[PDB]
């Protein structure tokens, strides 16, 4: 899975 | 599944 | 397929 | 395939 | 299948 | 055949 | 054959 | 398969 934060 | 927050 | 947007 | 963006 | 978004 | 556009 | 463009 | 993004 993936986690992206900006 | 997915979680998106903005 | 699928598309999610927020 | 897949695309995730934030 | 296909997914297109613009 | 097929054509998809967006 | 096939063509994809974006 | 293919993924294109622009």
């Amino acid at each position: 899975g993936y986690v992206l934060g900006s």
